[PDB]
């Protein structure tokens, strides 16, 4: 079927109100997971967004636009495909991955590592890694959650998306123009 093809990683800032992460994204070996985050974040999903779960030295997980723990939506509705890649692992802190409910079922909600695990290893679809804003992911680390819920008892918030880089504009504007050209002189 049609596919829009990522030429390069992906790159993304969060706008946290405890300061700003930078992430990159692996698209080129993960490119629907990619493709997924990178038009949610265009398209504002995020915006308001907090980390619902906290537990030290494993994880910090939001994108649940419900702040429930549970809710959440792909770009296309539906839930969709792991991505696991042999060469990408919870190998170090900051491993950007995706939450899920059992194979093959990604919709919106994510995770940071704060350090390695190899667990959740091809269980977890990997997509990108922090490479900037590491003073705030230790901020985020630092706040206290409540130990019945992992809930931060400080809201952890995503003010704003930026994707810096978008891989796929190259294949978008192939189909715009195509779609385009299509219209004008083919009807």
């Amino acid at each position: 079927s049609s596919g829009l093809v990522p030429r390069g990683s992906g790159y993304v800032r969060l706008h946290t109100n405890k300061g700003d992460l930078n992430l990159e994204l692996h698209c080129d070996l993960t490119p629907k997971t990619c493709e997924n985050f990178i038009r949610l974040c265009k398209k504002h999903y995020y915006d308001g967004t907090i980390f619902h779960r906290s537990i030290r030295n494993f994880v910090i997980q939001g994108g649940d636009p419900t702040g429930t723990g549970t809710g959440g939506e792909s770009y296309w509705g539906k839930p969709f495909k792991d991505e696991f890649r042999p060469n990408l692992s919870h190998t170090g802190r900051g491993i950007l991955s995706m939450a899920n409910s059992g194979p093959n079922s990604n919709r919106s909600q994510f995770f940071i590592t704060f350090r390695s695990c190899a667990y959740l290893d091809k269980k977890h679809t990997i997509f990108g890694r922090v490479v900037g804003g590491f003073d705030v992911l230790t901020a985020m680390e630092n706040v206290e959650s409540d130990p019945k819920t992992d809930r931060p008892k400080e809201e952890i918030r995503i003010d704003a998306t930026t994707v810096f880089v978008d891989p796929y504009e190259e294949a978008d504007a192939q189909i715009a123009q195509e779609r385009k050209t299509q219209l004008k002189v083919a009807p």
